[PDB]
């Protein structure tokens, strides 16, 4: 596999500049005092469509030629890449078919349809969504734009970390949410450019620690779909492109419980005044767990997204 | 009364630069499409202590001399000015006594105490908090720093609008939440400097439309404490300094129902991913109600604060 490099992240910044949001970086006095450090939060929950995914989607679709754009694209996603592709596709006038899990947050499915995406569903725990994707794409002549295991997609996700480092400088540690590895691999490429000798940490829900196992083992570990409220991290295994990069440019993979995610979600709401979906709480939850190692350092936290069903969010806040 | 001018808002920017947050401005594609306009949201819910109040508090306390700082300050507040004064006072080593309503959000009372403020309570609907303030201050030799009816306080609140105009330019209309009039009067001073011929609108909860009545009548109208979820706008009447300015530099005062505030709060959470307290939803709620007048214009919305009890917020999101 020909792996993308920081050069691809840099070019991605150019391709998305026209429509993507240069999301703000927030800080918290409470957090800094508790951690005895300087923590910076990159708010991708404020990105177009509510998650970092718009970056990878636009970067990928922008590189399709005229014929490919007219023919249409297909993708499979837990929900955010789905919305990202739908929005990017609308902007570029590209027809888009999207395969989503039946138990995906209603808000993510609704938004995808609202953007003009044609949605087909699958069972997250029993079906092989990639098998479905291949067949539908092969049968309808559609270009598949994977949710993470693709050079253009992962390179694009890396622009969030790129922007963070350009705004606050190199950081001793960067915490990143981990599902298939697109956000983490892209972030790692940017991290090694701006802070080659610092730390990059991926974080998965404990029930879905396939990435952590792969990292320790040296090969991709496959697990049954994990049951966790982190709906954007229920992947069965890491992508091939992403793992290739993660294995080389990531220092460690951590895990946190759903209980910890909920406490983090409440903290974000009560102390930082921002809405973050469970999956977007992985990074901060892990940072809190290892705060002792972060004393007197500068830390970067990626808030990956904020797309949740309000009713469910209200439920979490009530725990 | 010697009314403050934009010059005082400009100087206030200098006095708070050391500790205040230059809060971000957010935009929403959904909002722009619905309004057929460009709307800009000044996020004071991201200000130090979660509300715009830190601005006026720091501006006022920073202008107290050595003897006044050592002697201590006293204030009365629904909760946000309380926290703002407590925090500012801690920064400057000033002892602070704060009178708060017994039914104020627990989070606002807790934060005030956490900042070192000595809290005394009053009944929001039956007591005369200013009578209490005068006596305690006269008896203990404390300098009173009112929550809105003071030149330094209102001038400081105006720095939020100042920053908004400096970032996005003059705006056709600016919507501002209205309680005692500090935020509105300060905002109006900044507005008339950057956009002298544009529109400035104040917004009160319908049950507490004393400000609207005063604006129409030409004199201060007094009402019994209104029952509304907008806990930072339950004032019985406008301040004297604030009304003097509002009467001259504000175009109209609008009102919205609690039902409209709740719908706005849910919108902020679901579509913009931010936590906003009921009172901070007044401005946007009113803008939505008069969207027809906003077509093809540029609008400014002040998100005044985000301090709410999580349990209560979750309750609102569930409506
Ligand atoms: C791609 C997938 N979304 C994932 C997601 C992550 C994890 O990203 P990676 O899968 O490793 O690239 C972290 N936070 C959030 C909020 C989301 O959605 C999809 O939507 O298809
Ligand atoms: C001063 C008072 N807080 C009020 C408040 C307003 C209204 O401000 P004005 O009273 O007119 O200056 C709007 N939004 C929020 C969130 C708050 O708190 C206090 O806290 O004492
Ligand atoms: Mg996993
Ligand atoms: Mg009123």
């Amino acid at each position: 596999l020909v792996l993308p490099t920081y050069d691809d992240v840099a070019s991605a910044s150019e391709r998305i500049k026209k429509f993507a949001n240069k999301t703000p970086v927030l800080t918290s006095s409470t957090v800094n005092k508790e951690f005895v450090a300087e923590v910076f939060f990159k708010c991708e929950n404020f990105q177009k469509m509510g998650a970092f995914k718009f970056r990878g989607a636009l970067n990928a679709l922008s590189q399709l030629n005229e014929a490919q754009r007219k023919a249409g694209v297909l993708t499979f996603s837990s929900g955010n890449h789905a919305q990202a592709i739908a929005l990017s596709a609308k902007i570029l006038g590209i027809p888009a078919k999207i395969i989503m899990p039946l138990d995906a947050p209603e808000a993510k499915v609704a938004a995808t349809k609202g953007y003009g995406g044609q949605v087909i569903m699958y069972d997250r725990y029993k079906d092989d969504r990639e098998k479905m994707a291949k067949e539908i794409s092969e049968r309808e002549g559609l270009t598949i734009i994977p949710p993470y295991d693709h050079p253009h997609v992962l390179a694009g996700q890396g622009t969030a970390a790129k922007e963070l480092f350009e705004e606050v400088g190199p950081l001793d540690a960067l915490f990143v949410c981990l599902g298939g590895g697109g956000l983490l691999s892209g972030s790692a490429l940017a991290a090694r450019h701006f802070a080659p000798n610092c730390e990059v940490y991926g974080v998965e829900p404990e029930a879905g620690n396939d990435g952590q196992q792969s990292f320790r083992k040296g090969s991709i570990v496959h697990i049954d779909t994990p049951k966790t409220i982190a709906d954007g991290a229920q992947t069965q295994h890491l992508g091939n492109y992403t793992f290739s990069i993660i294995k080389e440019k990531v220092d460690d993979i951590l895990t946190v419980s759903d209980e910890e995610l909920i406490d983090c979600l409440k903290f974000y709401a009560a102390r930082m005044k921002i809405v973050v979906e469970p999956t977007g709480c992985l990074s901060f939850a892990a940072a809190r767990a290892m705060k002792e190692k972060l004393k007197n350092k500068r830390i970067g936290i990626i808030i990956s997204g904020g797309n949740v069903d309000i009713e469910r969010y209200a439920h979490f806040l009530s725990q």
